[PDB]
């Protein structure tokens, strides 16, 4: 039941897919088991590479497909080299850049954490087995990733377990386990690009928003008005565009709403401050001088959207 | 006259393509059948992994070409097994990845029901036939589709019926059934989203609109409408602009049509006001308070846009 | 000089490349073509699928490249088949998706006729000659093309001419007549959506444009213009990016023009009702009421560019 | 020291990419020169279709392999034939379809001159010559390129030189000339589109931003130019969107720049002329009746920009 | 311990991907190893075109797999031969076109200083070893690249160095050393198109934003206030979709960043001015002349942004 | 350096430096710094700069008597060249033009 040592050198994780839920990997993966020993030229190992391995699998060289469970789609496989030893043991060796799939929560956008995963498992094998699995990054958190987009927080998770598929099981009574390695690196949204350019923005629109109380008149105040719905239409309109594409409301999202309703709240009490009056047309003396409540009931409101 | 049982296991449907009428399936495929018994090495079941594969056809192997009727373009397949039985039966077992094709409404469109499907049909052969089909998905619903795009309601739906194909059946006279497996699941959008980020957004648009006619003068009330207009077109951009650009006009493009309207027919009144008078210059008394007569008259058409 | 009969499955045709004057097609085609009889297994007709086809080749097997003239690029082939006949005749059956090229004028926008056709014609071959063309097409029109982009008109234009090229056919003298089936399907498109969500909110902002002449002032008359302006520039962007992009103007593309028009216009008509006077500073009197004149010199313009 | 000649059919240019000064170019190439007799089938020449080119290499065809010199990436060969004679003469013929390169200057834009050009050399001889290229266009101009985006000038252009390569000619001593096919069309961009649509409002607008000097008050000329201001920036983004993105500015991109600059000097004027007095607040009596001097001043460093 | 001679040609470095970090680089590699010797044809040296390669390597003709180290995705390769000579040298030559990574910091923006790079290294060899590298450029600069996006500095840098991997060199203990080649190339951005076209306006905006304090009023400043709060959200959308979308603030970005401010500000002194007054309602005297004290103190801070 | 079309020079200068007794004693990497300008004062000088930066640092053989010390001779090279041009003003403006009215 043969065993299988596992090497997966991950070289660079980049483009996010934040509707797809999808990220590319392009790395080498090593396979080591052994078998039958064997004569090579010399005594040294024999190096097979690319096109001549498959004619070497032709002549009863078997060489197990590993398939990646997560990948969307067959990856880019670049080189391929088998490594066959005197005493038996053989090397697979090969580079590979695969789009992988996993589940991605992106609700709290611009503060995200996350979870790239690398899952590997023998296409057609119950009783070979991985025997460890060793995963080699080569990188530095917290540090460059000012200049990278992502902060990752742990190193190494490893897995190695037993799948069932208890589904048409009985095509093979007994034995339908097969070998997975799991692995999985943890990684955090460096949060600088997008407050410093998009979250303060929006607070000092929304800020100056409220500054229309401090408008003499009242056709000054809901004239304005008018203006700062168009600011707000325009400021989501800028963010949708350049931010990721989703299927549910982001931080910045939800920001983006909090304007859209100051100002509509705004028309409200502008107009009802007219309309609620001891004579026909007086402005509701204490009310438009909300001027320093609005800013506080935003806030009151801006800090249970926290927890 | 061969009896051929299929498996299906479903693994991701993502990336919808609303103008091509598309979305991507990544899944594994199984196909059983049982042939003349062979003697394979020990008397274990013996493997044939990708490459190989082809090889065995060379000699006579037969493995019948199965076609995706409804995939747009030939799929990614990426690993393939046969697993050839002592006792003749063989097992093809193949990852793919594809394109697929079938009819979709958006007519309703952040709150649509749509129908995602997979035929699967020999593609020469009439009498061999499709024994028995099962469909393996493993989600889950309602549930994390809040971070997933869709809300699947059924679970399994299949067919396994004989299509005619009326056209040169006299290349082959009394024979032309093809027997065509049709799985299809049902999918709800998740109208969270769209509503919590653009109808809503649009609504407030649209209700602020109408307090133009809180304006005392008619310059402030006939000036102002044209930033209304300048709003909505605004919002109509940013509408389009994320939305799935389609061939006919989708909820929220009515309810932009509805927008575009009100400011018109505001614009109108607005002025008519000021020239349905008993002297030169006398805005008629009771209609610029359509104050709370517009938001009703455009609920009223609002409430039948629905039936 | 041998005689090949051809049938065309016409699947789908989807995206259509507006710059690069280019579609889609998705089906089949069948070529039979009656060779030297032969012994098959049993007397059944022999059927060779996919990469046992080129293995047959290499034993002799003729089986002619048939080219798509107006292909751009080497289309995707999914699956093929030959289909040998102990009697001789020989039956090729493949799958397709290409990428297809013909000329279409797009001047009339929203309003379209267009030819969508194939050209098939054997890449080597002038006595060997095309039987005659049969087109299979299953849909249907004026139909469910409110849910699909076109309108197919016409139904079947088949032709099976023959090309001269006349360029260097000394290579072999008196011999340079190839057979080119050209199959074309007439379509309209669907102006619904353009109409329903384009023209007309265009029209709204236009005719609201001309309100502008109600304005009591001067400075309310010059000033709300450039606002106008902002409008159109505004519906011109939208317009723009949402539409196909072309190198012509299109209908639309046309009344964008035609706001800039009129709002451009009304300025000068604006200013030069002030300055048009007996004293210092009288708008002059009839001037400013092309109130209702504007839109009928609109109209008579707008009733010239339709002849 | 073979002598062979060529011939291009060119049948679609298409797709220029201005970024990448790249261009897509579908057509055939036909490659003739004369080798050892040969029996030939009858007395017939022998044709060869695809796949079986390959194998006629194995026992020793030589076919010369041809590079596109200027080809970005290997191109999508199409359909490929060997025509051997009896004579010994042979023909190489085969559809391609490739992304070109050439240099490309944009910076007139709308009224371009270009220059599309192949350039075919063999990858690994010397002295094998070719001896003579032929070009074969079958359009017609000018016509109907108001349809078509491009207006050819120039027909014909050969070339068929000699290249050096002085590096590691000392790997083969006194030997390193190859023999280069050069092709090239000239051609011309149809600026009727970019005039009717994008040059054409630019100048309304900026001229309707001089219409700010005919504003009575101060505070009405200083606020409107701010509309103004948004003016050009909203058109300045609907240009940018549309237009083919560059490194360099193009003739509209500098039109954008002289609104930007009109308007910013207008409100320096505007602001000037305030504050110019012989008092504390009176309009300088001239100077804001630059009304018809800033149109003359913009007009006569528009023409500078042309010279 | 092979000697391996190596020469790259760079044709074009073209489609810098801000976001993924990679270029595309087209060009020619050559590698020159002397092997036993053979008998050739004649006596000159035989040439192996593309497929004929991998035939001569099933008879055990050894071509060494060299890697790009730091090309994302095996490369597009176009052409490759071998030169075999009598003397027993060989010559692989082949053209590449791949898209590589390197690290670069776009955060100075428009005044970029990157350094493209090629990593090339044998995938299965250590004691075959680099000899020497050329890389041959044919360009020139400070020139042409006013058409072209970038001004390289620098022509070569070469290196070949040695690779410790140390991990699993237990799997073959005292050697696993590789020779990697790495060529790099300096160049910087054109920063003419940036500053011409979003800089400068940038900054008439910003500069025509302090013409504020100018207005008489303070409802006129005020509402003016947010006009250009509007002008600021349009020219960020504009410069937003146009420039390469990154994960930091880009230097334009700061800018951006500054118009925010300064336009916020300003609300803030207009409004303080108004209500810190000796009466109830005093505009406080000096203050709202900060006419040129606001510049002042802008471009004081704009000095500070430098260092 | 070949002179052979003289008054229309292409010229490459170089460094070569290298450790005189030590071949793992390696040189990490070569940085050259230069700061002038061409096309430019050049005319006032006498050369033409063409590029600016070339680097190499090689490892380099010495394969004789390398059993004075068995598997170990190689020493690393840093090489640094500059392209020039030789300003062909003068040669033409006072000889080769006086040559050919001669
Ligand atoms: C600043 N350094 C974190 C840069 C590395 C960025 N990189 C990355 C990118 C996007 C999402 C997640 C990751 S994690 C990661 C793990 C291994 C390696 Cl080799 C690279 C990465
Ligand atoms: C929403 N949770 C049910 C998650 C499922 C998302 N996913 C999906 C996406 C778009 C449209 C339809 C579907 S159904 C489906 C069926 C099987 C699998 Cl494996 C994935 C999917
Ligand atoms: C609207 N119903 C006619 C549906 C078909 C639409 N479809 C199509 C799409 C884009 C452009 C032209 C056409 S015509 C056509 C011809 C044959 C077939 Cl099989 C499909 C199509
Ligand atoms: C009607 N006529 C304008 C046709 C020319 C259009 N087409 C073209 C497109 C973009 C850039 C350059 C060209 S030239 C050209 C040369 C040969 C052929 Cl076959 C087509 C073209
Ligand atoms: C003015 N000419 C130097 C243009 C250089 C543009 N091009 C380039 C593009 C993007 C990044 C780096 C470079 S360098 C380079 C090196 C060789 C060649 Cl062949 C082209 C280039
Ligand atoms: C116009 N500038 C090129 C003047 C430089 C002349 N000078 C020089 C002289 C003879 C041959 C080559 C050179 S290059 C050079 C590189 C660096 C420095 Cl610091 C001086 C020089």
């Amino acid at each position: 039941p043969v065993d299988v040592s596992v090497s997966i050198f991950i070289n660079k994780i980049y483009g996010v897919n934040t509707l797809e839920q999808t990220y590319k990997v392009d790395g080498y993966i090593v396979a080591q088991w052994t078998g039958k020993p064997r004569k090579t030229p010399g005594d040294k190992p024999l190096i097979v590479e690319n096109t001549q391995i498959e004619r070497w699998i032709n002549n009863g060289l078997w060489v197990p497909a590993l398939e990646f469970i997560n990948v969307v789609g067959s990856p880019d496989t670049g080189n391929k080299r088998l490594m066959l030893f005197p005493d038996g043991r053989v090397i697979y060796n090969a580079r590979f850049l695969g789009s992988f799939s996993n589940d991605m929560d992106f609700r709290l956008f611009p503060f995200d954490r996350q979870q790239f995963v690398l899952e590997l498992e023998p296409f057609s094998y119950n009783n070979q087995q991985l025997r460890f699995s060793d995963i080699q990054v080569y990188t530095e958190n917290i540090d460059n990733e000012e200049i990278d987009e992502w902060w990752i927080r742990g190193k190494a998770s490893t897995h190695i377990s037993d799948i069932r598929y208890d589904h048409l099981s009985s095509v093979q009574p007994n034995q339908n386990e097969f070998s997975r390695i799991t692995v999985r690196i943890d990684a955090v949204r460096n949060p600088s690009y997008y407050l410093w350019s998009f979250i303060l923005p929006l607070g000092l629109i929304i800020a100056a928003s409220w500054s229309v109380f401090w408008l003499e008149s009242f056709s000054e105040r809901l004239q304005t008005s008018f203006t700062l719905m168009l600011t707000v239409v325009a400021y989501a309109f800028y963010t949708s565009n350049i931010l990721p594409r989703l299927p549910y409301t982001t931080v910045i999202d939800q920001m983006i709403i909090a304007g859209y309703g100051s100002i509509f709240a705004a028309i409200l009490l502008i107009i009802f401050a007219h309309h609620r009056q001891a004579n026909g047309v007086e402005d509701d003396l204490l009310i438009q001088r909300c001027r320093l409540a609005f800013p506080l009931g935003f806030l009151a409101i801006g800090c249970v959207l926290v927890i």
